[PDB]
């Protein structure tokens, strides 16, 4: 049907935004302490402390299959990046302090996408 053409005409755009905020949020990661999956071989305990692990690559792949179907679940999953990290590093790493740095600069481009996701529709 055209309707559901229409519907993935949206879905198609809302990807390209979503794909445009995810690298300005990885951009404010410099040092790309977010760029993969933590690796279960490196911190063997990590599923014992963290039930949804998320990083940006993981972002990616369901991006491009066009797996965000709005921009609150895109959220959640930047969320999962920045909230694990602080859960298990403690308040003194490197590792804690460049997700709080994150938060607090990805809530910049997360504010004016929201707008942009409501004004476009």
């Amino acid at each position: 049907s055209m309707e559901q053409v229409a519907m993935e005409l949206r879905l198609t755009e809302l990807t390209r935004l979503l794909r445009s905020v995810l690298d300005q949020l990885q951009d404010k990661d410099p040092a790309r302490i977010f760029a993969q999956p933590v690796s279960l071989k490196e911190v063997p305990d990590y599923l014992d402390h963290i039930k949804h692990p998320m990083d940006f690559a993981t972002m990616r792949k369901r991006l491009e299959a066009q797996g965000y179907k709005n921009l609150h679940e895109f959220e959640e999953d930047f969320d999962l990046i920045i909230d694990n990290c602080m859960k298990y590093n403690a308040r003194d790493t490197v590792f804690y302090r460049a997700a709080v740095r994150l938060r607090d600069q990805g809530g910049v481009v997360l504010r004016q996408a929201r707008r942009e996701v409501d004004s476009i529709g």
